[PDB]
């Protein structure tokens, strides 16, 4: 795959993901979150496994965003792991982990988990 | 800090992580897994939040590895989210998500979750 | 809350969750999965926090299903953690962990994570 | 096995788990957390898969704790999913999900994820 991963996608919270997939598995772009201690665009970097497998499977991929930019520094980073499914309606179905930097004392509650579904709609 | 993160790290499974942290919050390197449908090294890219806080908080970061290289293609990708704690014995504590590409029907069992702790080797 | 948690709910995979909420926080019932190494009904037990909080929040709850019954024994168990939201369309939004029993060697890949949304529709 | 699981267990944070495993695959007991918006004991209910396999596999199980008792109401619930490994030093290795009740708008940050390892105390 790689196919139509490039583009501007949006998730159910109204966040915008603008990405470019390189033919060798790299993903680059920017992220703008509609929620959280975030504002404006953030740099993202990831990878996607091409050469996926005939049995109409999705393409595994993942990316990271460290929430620091020239506007805010939320001392956290999020990683999204999921797969791309194309067709008439293409989607990127993910599960993410958002880790904030804590002291040892609070390390037990440093990580949130959630799921996001992206479309070009 | 970039310097503290740059280096060779190993985790409890015997996997290897070689990374360099750029002043821009970038992370690039290779990962070698001791387990799984993997062989040789794989490229990794990630980011880390460059200006943490003062205090004794960890530095948040995350990176991704798509499990495809010249020797093998597992059709999966793993992302590690965690924090770096420097010091005499520095550690990177993480939780990860491993998604395999599946058909729509099997998408419910596409992701594995786990945690890994990495120890830095001297240098 | 507790309100209308009792009932028969269904999720996006077509699984059926039949539960009874006791006024003291207990949840009891049976589960039938439309997918996996499962067949017929399985016993479930859980808890839900009542006395929830005015700011129209959901009610936190969770439950477990060990996948052994008189038909199959899949040597695994799933726990769903989420919150109930009622109203005209009530839903139970969850994230689950499915752990299978492995040898130490395979312990690194014993746990799957996912999300299910239940409705009475 | 029911007998092996029944007992008092503690985890790395200093929390206490007292449980009894019924021959029907049931688990009942109390949990006391060393951290969080919690105080005193809380009731727990769960299940465990009674007939594991022969082999040196773990026994899968899980339990839930809603964080409400006579002294405090945190409006949250935690579920622990993991496996029991018996032996001279028995352990229960788990991963957990802690969901707080939120408004629809904040539902994206309602769940925390983590892992705990429990060690059995003699008796
Ligand atoms: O608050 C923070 O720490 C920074 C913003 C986090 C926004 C999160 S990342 C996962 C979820 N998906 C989104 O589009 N935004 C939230
Ligand atoms: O089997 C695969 O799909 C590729 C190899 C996965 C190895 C995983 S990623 C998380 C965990 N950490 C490691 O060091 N190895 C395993
Ligand atoms: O295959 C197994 O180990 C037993 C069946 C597991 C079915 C799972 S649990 C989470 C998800 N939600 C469902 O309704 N079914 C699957
Ligand atoms: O703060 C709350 O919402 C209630 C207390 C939560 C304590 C958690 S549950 C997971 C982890 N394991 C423990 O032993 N304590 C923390």
């Amino acid at each position: 795959a790689e196919a139509g991963i490039t583009g501007t996608w949006y998730n159910q919270l109204g966040s915008t993901f603008i990405v470019t997939a390189g033919a060798d598995g790299a993903l680059t772009g920017t992220y703008e979150s509609a929620v959280g201690n975030a504002e404006s665009r953030y740099v993202l970097t990831g990878r996607y496994d091409s050469a996926p497998a005939t049995d109409g499977s999705g393409t595994a991929l993942g990316w990271t965003v460290a929430w620091k930019n020239n506007y805010r520094n939320a001392h956290s980073a999020t990683t999204w792991s999921g797969q791309y499914v194309g067709g008439a309606e293409a989607r990127i179905n993910t599960q993410w982990l958002l880790t904030s930097g804590t002291t040892e004392a609070n390390a037990w509650k440093s990580t949130l988990v959630g799921h996001d579904t992206f479309t070009k709609v």
